[PDB]
Parts: structure tokens; C-alpha cells; sequence
């Protein structure tokens, strides 16, 4: 589990979004596994605005923060899960690393701030949904 809190926005895995998130929906994309909802309280996270391909992510299944090299956001074939059929997920970044059930929502960060959230895993890889292209998270 996990979310990003920036301005009056909450960013979660679409597949983990709550009743309150869907009621207070700003924006969602099934193909990216993202949902953004409105919040009452101001958040403290900063979104990275960069093309960094190195960072640190939190892995809840190991209680550890791993330094990683990750691919640029791309269309990536993702095997069927309990949440989606086998499909192309867009704006996805891959790294060699641990990702198991309960790891989705872990934050990936670089020197500039939040890059994205754990969205996929298996076969010794971890996939992260990029948020750096969502410039509107910084305003309104
Ligand atoms: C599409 O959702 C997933 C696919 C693969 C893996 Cl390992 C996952 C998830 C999660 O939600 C999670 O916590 N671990
Ligand atoms: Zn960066």
C-alpha cells in the first residue's frame, strides 16, 4: 500500500483506490494504473520534474529502501494479475528488484523528489507507474 500527497491531491494505484477516492476523483487512467483524488489537507510531497534513471524505492516486503537503475517510462506487456488481465501498461518504468503482493504504492524517489509508485512485479523485476509528466499535480 501507499500514496503520494502533493497540494490538495492524493495519488494511488488505481487498483487500490477507495470509495472516497472514486467519489472525489480528479483523474484516472486504467492503462497507467493511476488514480488521483482531492484532499481536504495540504500534502508535503514534491513531484520530480526530470529524466533521472537512478533512484531509491521502498520495498514493504523486505522493510528496505533499495537503490535502483530503472528504464524510461514506456509501453510494457504485464502478465495477468488479480487486478488486470495480461495487457500493455503505459508510462511504466522497470528495474531489477523485489516486488511481491503488498509492495504496490511504495514510492520511487530521485534527488528531485517523487518519481512514481510500485505498480507491477515478478520474475525479479519491479515496475513503477511514472508521475513526472503530470505537471498539473503542482497547481490548482
Ligand atoms: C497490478 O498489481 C500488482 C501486480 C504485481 C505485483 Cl507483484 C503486485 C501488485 C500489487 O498490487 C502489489 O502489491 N504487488
Ligand atoms: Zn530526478
Amino acid at each position: 500500500s501507499g500514496a503520494i500527497y502533493v497540494g490538495n491531491y492524493r495519488v494511488v494505484n488505481r487498483h487500490l483506490a477507495t470509495h472516497n477516492d472514486w467519489a472525489n476523483l480528479v483523474w484516472e487512467d486504467s492503462s497507467r494504473d493511476l488514480l488521483v483524488s482531492s484532499t481536504t489537507a495540504q500534502g508535503c510531497d514534491t513531484i520530480a520534474r526530470c529524466d533521472c534513471q537512478t533512484g531509491v524505492y521502498y520495498c514493504s516486503s523486505r522493510r528496505k529502501h533499495y537503490p535502483v537503475s530503472f528504464s524510461k517510462p514506456s509501453l510494457i506487456f504485464v502478465e495477468a494479475s488479480e487486478y488486470y488481465p495480461a495487457r500493455y501498461q503505459s508510462h511504466l518504468m522497470l528495474a531489477v528488484g523485489h516486488s511481491e503482493p503488498g509492495d504496490c504504492g511504495g514510492i520511487l524517489r530521485c534527488q528531485h523528489g517523487v518519481v512514481g509508485i510500485v505498480s507491477t512485479g515478478g520474475n525479479g523485476l519491479v515496475g513503477f507507474a511514472d508521475v513526472r509528466d503530470l505537471l498539473w499535480l503542482d497547481e490548482e
